[PDB]
């Protein structure tokens, strides 16, 4: 990231501490909690309004030391009063803005929001789970400020897990207790407190939705999936991804020892020596070694992360992913929940940093091997029949005779997020209830708005609907200003903000009394219907068919010969 917008940066988190002071206020509070009482305070927002703030509130014990790695444990209860009038610190992770490493090991906590601690009737409560490829991001409310939130009359909760390794190492040796997915674990615990607590902040236990964006939407999706969460929640939102996107899991166990390899460690190939080496190395050296660890193989089949969400080797008693996601949704308690998915206009509109440094990705869609998915594909991409699906793609996605940049970002919103919800749709509809699904798509392009991923993906005068673009009318950043109420933007911030809260507490997404909403019929898909119908959010709100529907089909017909496989 360029010199101008580190300074850029630099000078913005310098204007929001002196913000956060100004917002904040004298008025304390005490609520009770399981494991003690915790003290919050009340601040303010940009647009005169005020919440009452809990955060650092510790839902699992610090894993360090011994419990690196390791599944996490509940906390120790304290009798006293828990400061948590300040945020602690976000998993040890790279800061995309600067390069260094930042965070701590002791990183597991929630933040609780709320415009009313006393409310006259339990409020329906909101958990949203960060994305960030499960590798960045926090709780922190200079990137997920509530301030939006909670004009609405709801309780909102905002999650911290691990990250990269330290959260999603994986080892084959049962005897270690290494079987991988520590920060779906922690996710798991998190929910658990959720359940148990937020009655005290006037939340209604029986009215819980999960939801969450990229990395947060697998993760959702994986909450939705596994037995451990069964009854936990009761409405889940898929904002850009889920658990069987391509990116979302990945067999990573080999991946151990090559990390201990990179970070200086001498001797052989096996588990348990490779693990006590990693027990006692620095976690920022760890973390800063992770980008290194996937060859140049795994890189060429668009394995994008080193660590993360895996299929555990051997079942432990908080074992999360004991098949995969694929299998998973064929026995899934969040089958028969009130769920809602969506993705952007132009999701693959991101990748146009990567691109510019990268030009001859674009020389991949000249048969488009490479994004035929992986369990169809052969080893090196040659195969007769690997060019054959690869050509199924290229007729969907390259427009002239030779392709261009934006016909590869095209292709990725594909492959990265429409094929993999087609999927799940279809996959879904064969093991449920019949509770409905709602589909949205975010078409809504301003620049006058933003939020920081602008900056990682390039994305200054930038047109188009990219990946996170929808996360600037959910949270306050620290790049966000006071709109007029009158602004599309403002606009935007009350239908969205008012949707996903209409949802929350009815299972369904539509109402009367949001803006723009007066001709809509928002109806769930049906396993009989052949074209998904999607609520589209632009300036107007309008219902149609699902554009993306065609390429979709199109990349299902690479699976005419393996509908097994599908």
């Amino acid at each position: 990231v360029s010199l101008m917008e580190k300074l850029k940066w630099k000078i913005k988190c310098i204007e929001n501490k002196f913000l956060n002071y100004r917002l904040t206020t004298n008025e304390t509070v005490v609520a009770e909690t399981e494991y003690g009482k915790v003290k919050g305070v009340k601040r303010l927002t940009v647009y005169d309004d005020s919440y009452y703030s809990f955060e650092g509130i510790p839902y699992a014990q610090p894993p360090v030391g011994e419990l690196r790695f390791k599944a996490p444990q509940r906390p120790t209860p304290w009798d006293g009063v828990r400061d948590c009038c300040n945020h602690k610190d976000k998993s040890v992770q790279v800061d995309f803005i600067t390069g260094k490493v930042c965070g701590s090991e002791d990183c597991l906590y929630l933040s609780v929001y709320t415009n009313n601690l006393n409310p006259e009737t339990k409020r329906p409560v909101l958990v949203y789970i960060h994305g960030g490829g499960f590798i960045i991001g926090e709780n922190h409310r200079d990137m997920y400020g509530p301030d939006y939130f909670i004009k609405k009359d709801v309780v909102l909760i905002n999650i911290q897990y691990r990250l990269g390794a330290l959260g999603f190492l994986s080892l084959n040796s049962e005897d270690l207790n290494v079987p991988g997915n520590a920060g779906l674990k922690d996710q798991v615990m998190a929910l658990r407190w959720i359940k148990n607590n937020c009655a005290n902040f006037g939340g209604n236990p029986d009215n819980i939705t999960v939801f969450g964006e990229s990395a947060g939407a697998a993760s959702t999706h994986y909450m939705m999936l596994t037995e451990q969460t069964r009854g936990l929640f009761h409405r889940g939102i898929l904002m850009s991804g889920n658990a069987i996107c391509p990116w979302a899991n990945t067999q990573c166990q080999h991946r151990a020892f090559t990390l201990a390899k990179l970070a200086g460690y001498k001797g052989e190939d096996n588990d348990k020596d490779v693990l006590e080496f990693l027990m006692k190395a620095k976690p920022q050296d760890l973390i800063k070694l992770e980008e290194k660890v996937l060859t140049l193989e795994e890189r060429t089949n668009k394995v994008m992360f080193p660590f993360g969400p895996t299929v555990e080797p051997y079942q432990t008693a908080d074992c999360v992913l004991p098949k995969h996601p694929r299998e998973m949704v064929k026995t899934a308690w969040g089958n028969s929940i009130p769920t809602m998915m969506g993705n952007t206009s132009y999701e693959g509109l991101f990748f146009t940093s990567i691109l510019k440094q990268m030009p001859l990705l674009v020389k991949e869609l000249e048969t488009c091997v490479n994004f035929v998915p992986s369990e169809l594909a052969d080893a090196e991409r040659t195969a007769p029949e690997t060019l054959e699906m690869g050509a199924k793609i290229k007729k969907a996605h390259v427009t002239g005779e030779t392709p261009t940049a934006d016909n590869f970002m095209d292709l990725c919103s594909h492959f990265y997020f429409w094929f993999p919800m087609h999927r799940l749709l279809q996959l879904r509809f064969n093991h449920t209830s019949g509770t409905p699904v709602y589909l949205y798509r975010f078409d809504f392009d301003s620049e006058d708005l933003i939020n920081p991923y602008r900056i990682m993906r390039s994305g200054r005068g930038v047109k188009g609907v990219s990946h996170t673009d929808e996360l600037t009318y959910f949270f306050w950043n620290q790049l966000a200003k006071r709109m007029p109420k009158e602004s599309r933007e403002y606009k935007t911030i009350e239908r969205m903000t008012g949707i996903w809260t209409q949802f929350a507490t009815t299972g369904n997404p539509y109402s009367n009394e949001i803006e723009g909403m007066e001709n809509v019929s928002w109806d769930p898909i049906e396993k009989s219907d052949e074209v998904y119908k999607c609520l589209n959010i632009s300036d107007e709100l309008k219902m149609i068919d699902v554009p993306e529907m065609g390429k979709i089909k199109q990349w299902e017909s690479m699976f005419e010969k393996h509908r097994d496989l599908f």
